[PDB]
């Protein structure tokens, strides 16, 4: 029942924002009080695992070099003195844009005949 409003120590609520001319980026919303570093790491079903980090003073992280036909994993995470924070995960697509791609269905069915 009551249920009030409250957020970590590390990024929460993580959501995927439209891409821009094909860039991928992450989205998290800040809690009551900023962290030092944010831990994010990037992995995939047959993709190379990339590592990287950001100042608290950021709050968001572009990520490039991902392949287009390939749903990337994030994981966002708070660094805050010798521990740490909840970390927070999302699956997005490098890939939201495409002339009859998404909106066309593109099937062509064959069904020839013949006697």
């Amino acid at each position: 029942g009551s249920s009030g409003s409250s957020g970590p120590d590390g990024p929460t609520q993580l959501r995927a924002l439209n891409l821009t001319e094909g860039f991928a980026v992450l989205h998290w919303k800040p809690p009551q009080n900023p962290v030092d570093t944010y831990d994010i790491q990037v992995t995939a079903p047959g993709a190379p695992p990339l590592q990287a980090e950001t100042p608290g003073s950021a709050v968001d992280y572009p990520l490039h070099d991902l392949v287009l036909h390939t749903n990337y994993t994030a994981t966002v995470r708070g660094l805050r003195g010798p521990n740490l924070t909840s970390p927070a995960s999302i699956t997005f697509t490098t890939g939201l844009e495409a002339p009859r791609d998404l909106e066309a269905k593109e099937v062509t069915p064959s069904g020839p005949s013949s006697g």
